[PDB]
């Protein structure tokens, strides 16, 4: 009976283990892995303020892959160097470092929500020969305050970010909220950096290499409008697009089972 026990229980229930990887810089990326060495690898990238536990529930239903789920630098349990570049390109390159050291770089599937979607485009556009498929879940970076967190009872960004929030004990939410409050100086910095990070031009390399792409959106997404799927599909015409009625900005949390099943259906279609 403790919050840290609840967070670890969830991770263990999804067959995840936390590890630490030391970057070139000496800075640390903490990440969750399920250690399914027999599966094709999949890198799942979280959005602004979020962390690797944004995929912990869905990870349970993606048991056929070798999952690598990082806390991005700046976020979660990873290092938080104040002066670092947190744009998508810099973030994508560190993730390639991690994957290379694990021998998982050379053939890789990639997904991201929000910011993690803009990083996933960055990644795909920088390593097009290595990325076999791409999953963009209410992705940022396609341009067609109230995201930032000062005190406890700002939380109500909840109401803004979700339509179908899952039940989470108040103590768990409270640990997560303190982690953001504790990091708020850096969060303003990072937000300012990524507000301007537009990935539309890089996304052309996805079209050029014909990388298979699944684009998913909540119809009620108040953070980035569902009309963005028009722009992504324009830039990436091979995209498969799925919109999800009555779901907000985080389908992999709000609609765990539909989101997992829609992706696995896409993945199987590729075979």
């Amino acid at each position: 009976n403790t919050t840290q026990k609840i967070i670890q229980y969830e991770r263990s229930k999804s067959d995840l283990t936390t590890q630490s990887f030391t970057l070139s810089s000496g800075d640390k990326i903490v990440y969750a892995e399920n250690g399914n060495v027999a599966g094709e690898p999949l890198l799942l990238v979280h959005g602004f303020g979020g962390n690797k536990d944004n995929f912990t529930r869905i990870a349970r239903q993606l048991e056929n892959y070798n999952l690598i789920i990082p806390d991005l630098l700046g976020f979660g349990d990873s290092s938080k160097p104040m002066a670092a570049d947190y744009h998508s390109e810099a973030q994508a390159t560190r993730l390639h470092e991690l994957l290379q050291a694990k021998g998982l770089a050379s053939s890789i599937h990639v997904g991201g929500n929000s910011m993690g979607g803009a990083i996933s485009v960055a990644y795909a556009a920088k390593y097009p020969k290595e990325v076999k498929s791409l999953w963009l879940i209410d992705s940022a970076g396609f341009w067609s305050p109230l995201l930032v967190d000062k005190k406890e009872d700002f939380y109500a960004m909840y109401d803004f970010v979700m339509s179908k929030p899952p039940y989470i004990p108040k103590s768990v939410k409270a640990v997560f909220a303190q982690e953001r409050i504790a990091n708020k100086a850096l969060e303003s910095k990072i937000l300012a950096q990524i507000v301007e990070d537009n990935v539309e031009q890089r996304a052309k390399v996805i079209t050029e290499y014909n990388i298979p792409t699944l684009v998913v959106w909540g119809e009620e997404d108040k953070v980035i409008k569902p009309e963005t799927v028009t722009l992504i599909k324009e830039i990436i015409p091979q995209s498969q697009v799925i919109t999800m009625p009555k779901i907000g900005h985080v389908p992999m949390i709000e609609a765990v089972k539909d989101t997992a099943n829609d992706y696995k259906a896409f993945r199987e279609g590729l075979k």
